[PDB]
Order: C-alpha cells, then sequence, then structure tokens
C-alpha cells in the first residue's frame, strides 16, 4: 500500500485498458508511472486481492510493481518507469536503424521474464510488443502481466470481441477457450515476428476473422526478412498445432542463446 500523498502527477504516458497512465514521482525522489484506475473499468476488489500475489513477482525482465493505493479511488497501480514506451511504437522508429543481434536481444529479454512467470504458474494471457515496455538503456520488460483476469470491457474479454488479441492467440484460445502455458508460448512467437518486422501487424493484409480461419487451417506467418532460418525455426516452434509439442520458455531461451552464440 503506497500513501498517494507520496506521489505527484507530471505527465500523462497515454491510455490503456483501465484508463489514463501518469508519469511522477514517489517520495520526491523515484520515477514512476501511475496508473488511474477508471470507473468500471475493472474487477476492482478481485485486482486488490491479487496484488497480494503479484507483490511477490520479482525479475529484471519484468516490469516491477513499486505498490498500490486502494485506500480511495480511483485505485492507483504504481510501477516502475519505462522511459522509452511501449516496445511496438519503439520498434517502429526507424531511426533506431536496428541491428539483428539487437532484436534478438528483445527477444530474450521477453524470453527471461517469461520463463520466470512459467516458473511460477502464472500466465500473461496477453503478451504482444504493445505490451512491453522498453526502458531507458534499451532493455525491453514485460508490463501487465495477468491484469487481463480483471478486464470488464466484454469486447476485450469475448474471443469474438473487436479488443480481443486475436492475432497472438493459438487456435484451442479461438475455438474453446484453452488457456495454458502454451498459449503465451504461441503469442511469444507472435512477438518475435513483430519484433523482426520492426513493429508491422501480424497477418497484416487480413481481418481478426480471416487470421483465426486461417491459422485453424494450419498457415502461419511468413518469415520477416531480418529473421535468419534459425530465428524463424524458433518463432515457427511456437505455433504447433498440437499445443504439447510446442517447446516451454525455458526451451525458447535455452534456443535463443544458442543462435546469439551462432550469430
Ligand atoms: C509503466 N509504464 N506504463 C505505460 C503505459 C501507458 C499507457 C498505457 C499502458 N498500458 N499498456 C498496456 C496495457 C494492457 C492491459 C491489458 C489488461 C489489456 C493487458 C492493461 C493495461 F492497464 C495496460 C496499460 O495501462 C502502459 C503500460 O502499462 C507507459 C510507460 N512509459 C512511457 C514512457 C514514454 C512514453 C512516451 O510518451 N514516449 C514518447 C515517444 O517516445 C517513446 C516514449 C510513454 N510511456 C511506463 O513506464
Amino acid at each position: 500500500e503506497i500513501d498517494p500523498k507520496d506521489l505527484t502527477f507530471l505527465k500523462e504516458l497515454g491510455t490503456g485498458q483501465f484508463g489514463v497512465v501518469k508519469y511522477g514521482k514517489w517520495r520526491g525522489q523515484y520515477d514512476v508511472a501511475i496508473k488511474m484506475i477508471k470507473e468500471g473499468s475493472m474487477s476492482e476488489d478481485e485486482f486488490i486481492e491479487e496484488a497480494k500475489v503479484m507483490m511477490n513477482l520479482s525479475h529484471e525482465k519484468l516490469v516491477q510493481l513499486y505498490g498500490v493505493c486502494t485506500k480511495q479511488r480511483p485505485i492507483f497501480i504504481i510501477t516502475e518507469y519505462m522511459a522509452n514506451g511501449c516496445l511496438l511504437n519503439y520498434l517502429r522508429e526507424a531511426r533506431h536503424a536496428f541491428q539483428t543481434q539487437q532484436l534478438l536481444e528483445m527477444c530474450k529479454d521477453v524470453c527471461e521474464a517469461m520463463e520466470y512467470l512459467e516458473s511460477k504458474q502464472f500466465l500473461h494471457r496477453d503478451l504482444a510488443a504493445r505490451n512491453c515496455l522498453v526502458n531507458d538503456q534499451g532493455v525491453v520488460k514485460v508490463s501487465d502481466f495477468g491484469l487481463s483476469r480483471y478486464v470488464l470491457d466484454d469486447e476485450y474479454t469475448s474471443s469474438v470481441g473487436s479488443k480481443f488479441p486475436v492475432r497472438w492467440s493459438p487456435p484451442e484460445v479461438l475455438m474453446y477457450s484453452k488457456f495454458s502455458s502454451k498459449s503465451d508460448i504461441w503469442a511469444f512467437g507472435v512477438l518475435m515476428w513483430e519484433i523482426y518486422s520492426l513493429g508491422k501487424m501480424p497477418y497484416e493484409r487480413f481481418t481478426n476473422s480471416e487470421t483465426a480461419e486461417h491459422i485453424a487451417q494450419g498457415l502461419r506467418l511468413y518469415r520477416p526478412h531480418l529473421a535468419s532460418a534459425a530465428v524463424y525455426t524458433i518463432m515457427y516452434s511456437c505455433w504447433h498445432e498440437k499445443a504439447d509439442e510446442r517447446p516451454t520458455f525455458k526451451i525458447l531461451l535455452s534456443n535463443i542463446l544458442d543462435v546469439m552464440d551462432e550469430e
């Protein structure tokens, strides 16, 4: 529990599923981001109970939760501040002129975070470049893990809703609501595709509805130009039609390290 007397509100950082997020300082010293949870957007009591478990998730590649303000409304969520914002927009800025080793290191950052979540049996459920952030050193960290469970908007939570992450979801989620570790694995493969494509929309010439068909029929994202055969094999291995034949994040991490050594 953070005391809101110890916060300031300095600049807007944009809006997400729960409303506005601000940059400010905590204790007059520490940079933070502050989610101000919009009324009606969150299952607040459930989140408050889960925040207790989320306070114990800590890894260098996970955005760090500093605390919450829950003796008031709106509730606030206080985290690590990530100076370069979301990965998706960062990827899309041509000035960065990334080398492919830098792209692979972004995949590795995310894979490390995801291996830690997997070790805790904790699903993200919306892993995608829009839900990763980049700090002032260029390190990518996974954000907003587990928070999909508290979203009240049916357009997000329904698998045929307009906001559901269709292009990041495996067939068994879209058809049956079968969420598992292996559904985050599928999304991670799509995220590597986003990274190697410099932030293109997956299935860029298809709708959500056409994507769900394409993939249920066995077809897959093409190799981005910047991806070697070895990198494409890694992302592609995340998309096996049999969930149980997809790798774990531990295996992915070893594969990524091997390719880094090879390249
Ligand atoms: C910690 N933090 N947070 C956000 C932030 C802000 C708005 C929304 C969200 N967001 N994103 C996804 C999401 C998903 C869900 C589910 C439930 C759908 C998964 C639930 C949610 F609450 C959310 C959610 O709030 C976040 C990330 O949390 C943004 C941060 N930093 C910056 C820094 C710079 C700039 C910028 O302006 N620039 C200018 C151009 O150069 C680059 C930098 C912008 N932001 C930050 O440090």
